[PDB]
DNA sequence: ATTTTACTAACTGATAGCGGAACTTTGGGACACCCACAGGTTACGCGAAAATGGC
C-alpha cells in the first residue's frame, strides 16, 4: 500500500511538472525562432537551427 | 710458413615501452529585455497520363 502510494503521488507530480514545462516550452517557440532567424545560411537550415 | 676463412664478441641502431608535462579537445554556462521566414521567380514548348471538375 506504501509503495503504490508513494509511486502515484510521484507519477502525479512528474505528470504536473511536465505539463507545466510543456506550456512553457510551446509558450516560447516563438522566442526560439526570433533567435534563429540570426544564423541561417553558416552550414545550417532554417529547420535545424529552430530544432 | 703464409693466406683464407669460420667463429665469436662487442657496437650500434631500431624499436617497443614508459613518464610526464604541454597541448588539443569537449562539455557547461552566461539572468535588463528581446517572442511567427524567407525570397528569388518567370518571356520554354510538346505530348502523355494523371488528377479535378462539370452536370
Amino acid at each position: 500500500e506504501r509503495i503504490k502510494d508513494i509511486s502515484h503521488r510521484m507519477s502525479i507530480g512528474e505528470a504536473k511538472a511536465r505539463r507545466a514545462k510543456k506550456e512553457m516550452v510551446e509558450a516560447n517557440l516563438r522566442l526560439v525562432i526570433s533567435i534563429a532567424k540570426k544564423y541561417t545560411n553558416r552550414g545550417l537550415q532554417f529547420l535545424d537551427l529552430i530544432q
